[PDB]
């Protein structure tokens, strides 16, 4: 009941007590572990509000104070009356920082307290959302000196008035299926790239075309907006040893900004809450460039290195994978765009774990997602036992809007 | 109840019913997942259900469920249990049991081979010397001049827990580790504690970097004894690199036969505490873990120096570069000497085929993603985007405490 986690490379042992404050469910049972599965009313609301306000007032060392009780009372009144309630700016900021803090799959959480929170709950239209998003992008990008941020649009009401950003990230490349069979651009975005055209987008039908924004305000029909190009920082990819690398014509954007998740605070649901940080090198080089269902450029690179691609035993895939990732990091660093390598990020996360166990009694962590997609065992998180559990406030998944939108 | 797993690279979806036959616990609850935790005397009372469940399984596989052969065996086992408090397995049952423990090993990526297991029945063994003999025959048969063959040798089952057979070594073949006074380690740091025990038990340690450890064998709950595997039985492979000639000068070599000897085999409620088993290596076991783990030979830096890599910032990925070259060398060396080895791309590919086939013919394949995914180049292997369900089936291989921690010393 007071759980222990061991690091087998350093024998260090942490004791977890934070898990007892867990609310939501994991997917697993005593008979079956689902750790590798990607996705497993007025009465509901007040306990949720209470739990949150209780942790909020605890966090500011005013647990059981006048302010505390008064606020609990005030929210209780507003719920009974309005069948929902509003967060004070302070609670909203606390909640967003804490959703990040509780993201068990996020390796970058040592940064959690430095999140810049933009309150966009006064937004009413898609044009309004566009403006807030542009502002977020420019602030976050900061001419390459990236800063973490989240922008929070109005909360769900009766689920018929939802704000949604239809893109999965604020900034992604288009994907169009070819007559010749294969795919131009980004295969992950083929269906979305089409719904854009299907709603009016004029695709340049190129390979690295920045997708337009598709913004839904108050449950209305979504609108197309193009992010000003000067706001989209991009990095051309070159290798610091191979000059032929640049002729592959590769580039990536500097700002990773996830826009399709739902932020839950004190039982309230924020269905539009785009958030951003900065990339770990492997995210672009290993998953984005080298996944089969993506840009899949391993073969091409390996050819240009003239490796023996006859037998898998030569490890040419591994050799290329490394070079590609050396290049990504090299390109960002040379162009002064923030990026972290998987060795540094994982080392930082171990330290963050140390801190969290010490000052909070634990840190929910999902090993399947924390371990990088290359060189796993040579990073310190590989031999680190982790406990995975769900705390709130949180970021959750939510259905793609098109599967739901009552037109 | 039906459960689905999706492969997110190919969109292939599979459906698991096999998890319904799951007995043991996972460690997980609805409120906590312990999927990355390494590890999360039995009476007539609980023995007959366990026996019955096994014999049911067994007679189904041979398509004789409910036959007179089936019923008579249940009655036979029952009588023997209430009469003797345990029971004996037939050879057919032993063999079936051992194949299935491998087959149910959720952490094993090489399970495609599970039906080709050579089972040696060592239940007539009574002494340590007898154990040494059986183990030598195992090593020779399994090794087969480099053309490796999967095998398991099974010593007598536990009775009262006070007369256990144990192989004290974690693997039949492993290199000594010696802690030096300056805190440095000579040889394999993973085996220091065990090495010390051997020295204490009278082993004359040559104190080199690659000394093969002696066998420490316990028969029938007696004190363990030391035996030296004949060197001619120990196949080793010097490590060289196909392009780098300085690599051989690092003086590395590894043994060819991976043979795990500290696990417990459970079949129909019976516990086999000494059951050494072997297959062949996946390259990264030696190249990534055995050489490059910080708690192991840790030659990453030395290889990187000789490659003249930019070791100033980690973002040069020098570590990643040296790791690949070291694994290239391991495979190259083994193939050149015609000693069976499999690369991680080949092994994961085969596993996905195995797994898919297991879902069709069996209704599932328990699998521990945390252990199935290779320790380098994870996402460019096909298991990485493969959702997997983990649950525990018997027969099974289980962990057990180290014997030096539990043994009652005779003298
Ligand atoms: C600042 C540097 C950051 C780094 C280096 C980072 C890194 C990562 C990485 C590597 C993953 C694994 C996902 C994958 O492999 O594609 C991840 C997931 C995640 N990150 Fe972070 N992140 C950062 C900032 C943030 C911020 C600011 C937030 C929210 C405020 C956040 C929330 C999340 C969430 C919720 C997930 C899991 C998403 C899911 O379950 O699909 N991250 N992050
Ligand atoms: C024939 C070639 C085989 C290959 C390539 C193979 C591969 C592997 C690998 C790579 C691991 C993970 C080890 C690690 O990285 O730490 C593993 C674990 C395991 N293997 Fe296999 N294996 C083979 C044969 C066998 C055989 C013959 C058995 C038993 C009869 C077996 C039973 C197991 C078990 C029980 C585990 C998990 C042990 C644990 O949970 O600590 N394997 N295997
Ligand atoms: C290969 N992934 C597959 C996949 C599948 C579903 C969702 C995701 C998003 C993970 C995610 C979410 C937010 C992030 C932020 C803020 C920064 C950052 N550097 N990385 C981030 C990654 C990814
Ligand atoms: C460096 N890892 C740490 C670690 C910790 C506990 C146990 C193990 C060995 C797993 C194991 C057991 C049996 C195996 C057989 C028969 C063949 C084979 N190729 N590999 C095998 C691996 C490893
Ligand atoms: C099926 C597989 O478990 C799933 O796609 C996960 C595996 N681990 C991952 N880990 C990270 N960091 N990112 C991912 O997208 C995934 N994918
Ligand atoms: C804590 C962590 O789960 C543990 O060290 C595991 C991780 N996955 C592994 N996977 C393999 N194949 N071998 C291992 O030894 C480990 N170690
Ligand atoms: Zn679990």
């Amino acid at each position: 009941r007071f759980l222990k986690v061991k690091n087998w490379e350093t024998d260090v042992v942490l004791t977890d007590t934070l898990h007892l404050k867990s609310t939501l469910e994991t997917g697993c049972t005593e008979h079956i572990c689902m750790g590798s599965i990607m996705l497993p009313t007025k009465d509901q609301l007040f306990p949720l509000a209470k739990e949150f306000l209780d942790q909020y007032y605890s966090s500011i060392k005013r647990f059981g104070s006048k302010a505390h009780m008064d606020r609990l009372e005030e929210v209780n009144k507003e719920i009974e009356s309005t069948s929902t309630y509003q967060l004070k700016d302070t609670e909203l900021i606390y909640g967003a920082k804490h959703a990040w803090r509780n993201a068990s799959r996020c390796v970058g959480r040592i940064q959690w307290s430095k999140l810049q929170v933009f309150d966009a709950r006064d937004c009413t239209t898609a044009h309004g959302m566009f403006n807030y998003i542009c502002n977020h992008v420019k602030y976050a990008t900061n001419k390459g000196n990236l800063r973490s941020a989240i922008t929070i649009f109005p909360q769900r009401t009766d689920g018929k008035h939802d704000f949604r950003v239809w893109n999965s990230q604020l900034i992604r490349y288009a994907g169009y299926k070819q007559p010749d069979g294969s795919t131009l651009g980004d295969p992950a975005n083929v269906q979305f790239t089409e719904i854009c055209i299907q709603q009016g987008w004029k695709a340049p039908r190129g390979r690295f075309d920045v997708l337009p924004l598709l913004l839904q305000a108050n449950g209305n029909d979504p609108e197309l907006f193009q992010i000003p190009p000067e706001l989209v920082l991009e990095v051309p990819i070159r290798h610091p040893k191979f000059d032929w690398f640049k002729d592959l014509g590769l580039k990536w954007y500097g700002l990773p900004a996830v826009s399709n998740m739902l932020l839950e605070i004190g039982g309230l649901e924020f269905s539009a809450c785009p958030f951003s940080g900065w990339y770990m090198g492997t995210e672009i080089g290993v998953r984005d460039y080298c996944d089969n269902s993506r840009y899949n450029i391993l073969e091409e690179v390996a050819k240009k290195m003239d490796l023996d691609m006859r037998k898998t035993s030569s490890l040419w895939k591994d050799q290329a994978l490394v070079e590609i990732n050396i290049a990504v990091l090299y390109s960002f660093q040379s162009d002064k765009v923030t990026i972290v390598d998987h060795h540094s990020a994982t080392e930082s996360f171990i330290k963050h774990m140390e801190n969290e166990y010490r000052c909070r009694g634990g840190c929910p962590a999902d090993w399947v997602w924390i371990v990088p997609p290359m060189s796993g065992s040579i990073t310190p998180v590989f031999h680190q036992e982790m406990l995975n559990y769900r705390l709130t406030p949180s970021f959750e998944y939510q259905p793609d809007p098109w599967n739901t939108h009552v037109w």
